């Protein structure tokens, strides 16, 4: 019942209690753990929204009371009555805060407590959607001091009028495969990228092209719209030693933007809302550009720098991976564009683990996410003991939109 | 049931049915993942079916399922539990069994050569200086001058638990650590406790920075007893750099042989506590680990010094800069003297071959993510990428309490 995780390096040991209060599942058993798989009605509703407004009631220490009590029927006759309710403004800040503090994939949860969180349930166009997620971008951007923020769209009611940003993320390189069989942009964007061409954006066919919004309200046929490119801040890449970087053309966005994942807050769904923080070097200059089916541009790097790329043994990709890293640090931090390296990032993570041990019980922590995917044990959370378990408010994955979609 | 799991790189989809053969639970739950958790005398009643379950994997991977042989086998153990309370394993039997706790050791990034291991039988050791004997003569076969081959030497069985046979050394061979009155550390800070057992013992500590420890072993349940590794049969290879002349002044050495000893090995439900094997390193163990963690030899300041890197501040990497080059290191040394080693791309693309091999000849492979993927570079390896399911087959390597904290003393 009492769980204890040991930091290996430290030895020290903290005990979670709050795994106790999970409710939704893990995909794991008694017999195999899925802990490394990337996907593992009014009677049902009240539960949840019982269970939301108690922890909301006792965070601002009025559990019991009778505002607690009198919110809890108001909530329950609605749903009685409408099948559904509306949240407070103080209840959608506190979900939104704590879906993100309860996100067991994110290092950066120290950060928590200072989201701004833009209420957009009056949204009702495509439009307006546009509207509110270029205010949402310009915010969060602030001219390179970046501000984490999330707007919150219309939660779903029947399921046929769902809102929803089509893209993954908000600002993203379009993907086009060549006839040369080889893939011109980001080969992650591929699908989505002719999903618009299909909607009838005008594709550039360059390697960082901009891709269009494809909003969705009230559960239309969604609308493309281009970000206001002077909205759109970007970062080209150089090296702080190597010349020749700035020539490999490479550049990337400065604004992290989720926007394709699910919140639920006390049983409500809000399918479009999305979120925004500031990288985490490993990001762009490990998974974006490294990853084989990225933009995959270890060998080039190499390449440049003059190394034995004959055998693996001579670590010529980490090498040349180290230099990738250092050059968007490098970057980031020369255009005053926020911006966190992996050691940083990870050494805050501990320190925010051990305030939610020691003032929550726990921190739910999924560690194959929270390892950095590069150094992995030069880092703290490494030798972290880590336990994953569900709470909500929470983020959660939802089927992209172009395959459930009624035209 | 049927269970797939995905390569994100390649998107190949693979399909796992041997996790319905798992019995042993794994320390998640519906509601909890412990995946990154280190470490989440038997009954006639309960040994028979552990027995009859082993021999019938036994008698099924020699096509013999059901024969004679399998039927008699069967009875004669049956016959022996009843009799003796336990029962004795078969030759074969015994290196089947030690090249399948290999194969389903799901923390092991190196079972592309579960099959090639070399079994060495000293079920008729009675005594700690037998056992020092078949360990030397291990740890000799084994490094065969830097051609290393992967061997296990495996003892007598537990019988009533108070006559075990165990190595109280974590690996055969290690560096002594000691902790200094002033707070810090000479050697290997992660054998401190074990050194200070062995000067208690009567070891006469040299107190360096790589002093080889001695054997302390434990038979047949008697008081632990210490030895020291003839100094010849112990490979080192001295550490240096190809490019930078001053990493070989930082005097650093490892030694080639990766030798666990104080796992538990279960075979059809007999424990053999004492079963030391080894294989050869990759790279990252001693680059990244033995060197790097700030609680082993830590030596990541030094050699960014020495690099001149910018160590004002994380964002410049050196940590980063520093860990590939030490790295780099260790595979050119150890290459440059002909002691076996593999780095970890080579590595974990042979894993992926494997693991895929696995899927479609046996059904599965179990692997512990957290644990195959490399402590350094992750995601450009491809292990990275893949999914992987992670279940407990038996036979099987398995943690036991260390000795000093449940042996009961003699004196
Ligand atoms: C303030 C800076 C932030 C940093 C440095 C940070 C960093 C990270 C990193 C490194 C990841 C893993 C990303 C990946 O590998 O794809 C992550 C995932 C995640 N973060 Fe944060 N984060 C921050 C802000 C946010 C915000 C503001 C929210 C929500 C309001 C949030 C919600 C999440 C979620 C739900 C995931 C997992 C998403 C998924 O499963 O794809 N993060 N974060
Ligand atoms: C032939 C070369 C081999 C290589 C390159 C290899 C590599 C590795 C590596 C990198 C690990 C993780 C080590 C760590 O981080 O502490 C590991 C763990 C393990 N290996 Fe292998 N291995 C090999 C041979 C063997 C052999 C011969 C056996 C058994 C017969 C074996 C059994 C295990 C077990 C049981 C674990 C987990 C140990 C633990 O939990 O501490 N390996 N191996
Ligand atoms: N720094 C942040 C803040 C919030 C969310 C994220 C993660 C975003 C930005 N990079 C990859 C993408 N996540 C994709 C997860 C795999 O599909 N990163
Ligand atoms: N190459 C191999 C072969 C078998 C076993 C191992 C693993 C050994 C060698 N390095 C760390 C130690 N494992 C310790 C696990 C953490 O306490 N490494
Ligand atoms: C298969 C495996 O789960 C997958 O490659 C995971 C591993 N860890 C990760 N960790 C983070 N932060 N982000 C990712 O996309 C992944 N991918
Ligand atoms: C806490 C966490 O489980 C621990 O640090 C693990 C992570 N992955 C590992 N992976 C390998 N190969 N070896 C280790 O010792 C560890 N330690
Ligand atoms: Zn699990």
């Amino acid at each position: 019942r009492f769980l204890k995780v040991k930091n290996w390096e430290t030895d020290v040991v903290l005990t979670d209690t709050l795994h106790l209060k999970s409710t939704l599942e893990t995909g794991c058993t008694e017999h195999i753990c899925m802990g490394s798989i990337m996907l593992p009605t009014k009677d049902q509703l009240f539960p949840l929204a019982k269970e939301f407004l108690d922890q909301y009631y006792s965070s601002i220490k009025r559990f019991g009371s009778k505002a607690h009590m009198d919110r809890l029927e108001e909530v329950n006759k609605e749903i009685e009555s409408t099948s559904t309710y509306q949240l407070k403004d103080t209840e959608l800040i506190y979900g939104a805060k704590h879906a993100w503090r309860n996100a067991s994939r994110c290092v950066g949860r120290i950060q928590w407590s200072k989201l701004q969180v833009f209420d957009a349930r009056d949204c009702t166009t495509a439009h307006g959607m546009f509207n509110y997620i270029c205010n949402h971008v310009k915010y969060a951007t602030n001219k390179g001091n970046l501000r984490s923020a999330i707007t919150i769209f219309p939660q779903r009611t029947d399921g046929k009028h769902d809102f929803r940003v089509w893209n993954s993320q908000l600002i993203r390189y379009a993907g086009y495969k060549q006839p040369d069989g080889s893939t011109l942009g980001d080969p992650a964007n591929v699908q989505f990228t002719e999903i618009c061409i299909q909607q009838g954006w005008k594709a550039p066919r360059g390697r960082f092209d901009v891709l269009p919004l494809l909003l969705q309200a009230n559960g239309n046929d969604p609308e493309l719209f281009q970000i206001p490119p002077e909205l759109v801040l970007e970062v080209p890449i150089r090296h702080p030693k190597f010349d020749w970087f700035k020539d490999l053309g490479l550049k990337w966005y400065g604004l992290p933007a989720v926007s394709n994942m699910l919140l639920e807050i006390g049983g409500l769904e809000f399918s479009a809302c999305p979120f925004s923080g500031w990288y985490m070097g490993t990001e762009i200059g490990v998974r974006d550009y490294c990853d084989n089916s990225r933009y995959n541009i270890l060998e080039e790097v190499a390449k440049k720098m003059d190394l034995d790329m004959r055998k693996t043994s001579s670590l010529w990709k980490d090498q040349a991976l180290v230099e990738i890293n250092i050059a968007v640090l490098y970057s980031f931090q020369s255009d005053k564009v926020t911006i966190v390296d992996h050691h940083s990032a990870t050494e805050s993570f501990i320190k925010h683990m051990e305030n939610e041990y020691r003032c929550r019980g726990g921190c739910p922590a999924d560690w194959v996410w929270i390892v950095p995917p590069m150094s992995g044990s030069i880092t703290p959370v490494f030798h972290q003991e880590m336990l994953n378990y569900r709470l909500t408010p929470s983020f959660e994955y939802q089927p992209d939109p172009w395959n459930t979609h009624v035209w």
